[PDB]
């Protein structure tokens, strides 16, 4: 039920994926995961795409 703003889905989709920089079908991915938790699913992107930093340490 698109709210002519913000999908179901793109009111947690559309805000992660412009925080996180990815495509629309990422956070799709990563949401689904952790149950659409916009703060759950942020953790486990910053744990997966972010947890390797130490590539350069």
């Amino acid at each position: 039920i698109k709210r002519k703003d913000a999908s179901p889905e793109q009111e947690a989709i559309e805000s992660f994926t412009s925080l996180t920089k990815c495509d629309p079908k990422v956070s799709r991915k990563y949401l689904q995961r952790n149950h659409w938790n916009i703060n759950y699913a942020l953790n486990d992107y910053y744990d997966k795409e972010i947890g390797t930093f130490t590539d350069e340490v």
